[PDB]
């Protein structure tokens, strides 16, 4: 995706599917 990297996600945000929310989209899943 475009506003965020994925090393950006992963580091904080848990799991695989809320990590995706952020990959695709940038936002973290509940």
């Amino acid at each position: 995706g475009s506003g965020c990297m994925p090393e950006y996600c992963a580091g904080q945000c848990r799991g695989k599917v809320s990590q995706d929310y952020c990959l695709k989209n940038c936002r973290c899943i509940r």
